């Protein structure tokens, strides 16, 4: 296993957001153009195990490890912002559904109720840091243009399931037709054009990008965001999204949550400008 490996992604202009926007209240419009530098990505979401390494090199606690809760899903287990969502006391990310669950036998899943502050402190750690929202975006569509998701406008193309979300009635019953009820190993499914796995589904990646849903048309080069914020900008989706109610397995979806949150569906990926 080479979980750690970066690809480089391309230098290129590219249409961010979408002037046919699924969710309007996320600002996923309006289309507008973004010059990215060479840079690069973490072909994998951060797993288990990397995880692990960090904290076996630094000793770090996690912010849910220290609050002594974080955020599970009820439908995994054996202040909420849906029914649906629980704060459970001594879940963390060797915890994922609780103190009487465990991550021995997924070491190499992605790694979940990390925050944002402990996904900037694995990535420096790597020599790396988190990718931008637009960076993020760039390399989840995978060199397509205007597409809905990293391989295209097909969810299912030649029959074939191309990432981890649910199938079902959500929230009462995934069926696990694509072979993962919860997470995945961080290389199931293809990559996209990028070499990358699981950029939309599997878990929610922090970006770095402050949240605004108030974005100019203007074309921009390497942007980072607005200056200020409350929350923080997340990407991608996960193995809980679904059609019929959150749709945000698309590349141009986007939603957000305080830097110092957690939850059993949310991980991260580092960037780096240069080789560590
Ligand atoms: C994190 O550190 C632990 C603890 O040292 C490592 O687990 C040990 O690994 C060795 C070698 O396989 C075993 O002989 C020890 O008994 C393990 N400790 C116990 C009791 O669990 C672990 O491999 C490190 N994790 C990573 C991802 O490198
Ligand atoms: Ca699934
Ligand atoms: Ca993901
Ligand atoms: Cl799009």
């Amino acid at each position: 296993l080479a979980h750690s490996k970066m690809v480089p992604i391309p230098a290129g202009v590219f249409t961010m957001g979408t002037d046919d926007p699924q969710i309007k209240q996320d600002g996923e419009a309006p289309a507008r153009r973004v010059t990215i530098d060479a840079f690069y990505m973490d072909a994998y979401e951060v797993s288990n195990t990397e995880f692990e390494k960090f904290v076996n090199s630094t000793g770090y606690l996690t912010e849910a490890e220290k609050f002594g809760d974080s955020f599970v899903f009820e439908g995994m287990l054996s202040v909420a912002a849906a029914p649906w969502w629980l704060p459970v006391k001594g879940a963390n990310w060797r915890h994922p559904e609780g103190p009487d669950s465990t991550i021995l036998h997924r070491p190499d899943h992605p790694v979940l109720h990390v925050s944002w502050n402990d996904a900037v402190a694995y990535c420096t750690w790597a020599g790396k840091r988190l990718p931008t929202e637009a960076e993020w975006e760039y390399s989840c569509r995978g060199g397509l243009h205007n597409r809905l998701f990293p391989w295209g406008n097909k969810l299912q193309p030649k029959g074939q399931h191309y990432a981890n979300i649910w199938q079902g009635e959500f929230p009462v019953t995934n069926t696990g037709e694509d072979g993962f009820q919860g997470t995945a190993p961080v290389d199931a499914f293809p990559p996209n054009g990028y070499g990358l796995y699981n950029i939309v589904g599997n878990a929610w990646e922090w970006t770095s990008d402050w949240w605004t849903v108030h974005h100019s048309v203007e074309e921009t080069l390497n942007p980072k965001g607005p200056p200020s914020g409350k929350d923080r900008v997340k990407k991608g989706g996960s193995y809980m999204c679904h059609r019929s109610y959150c749709y945000r397995y698309r590349c141009a979806a986007r939603s957000q949550n305080t830097p110092d949150s957690s939850a059993s569906n949310l991980g991260f990926r580092c960037a780096a400008d240069r080789l560590p």
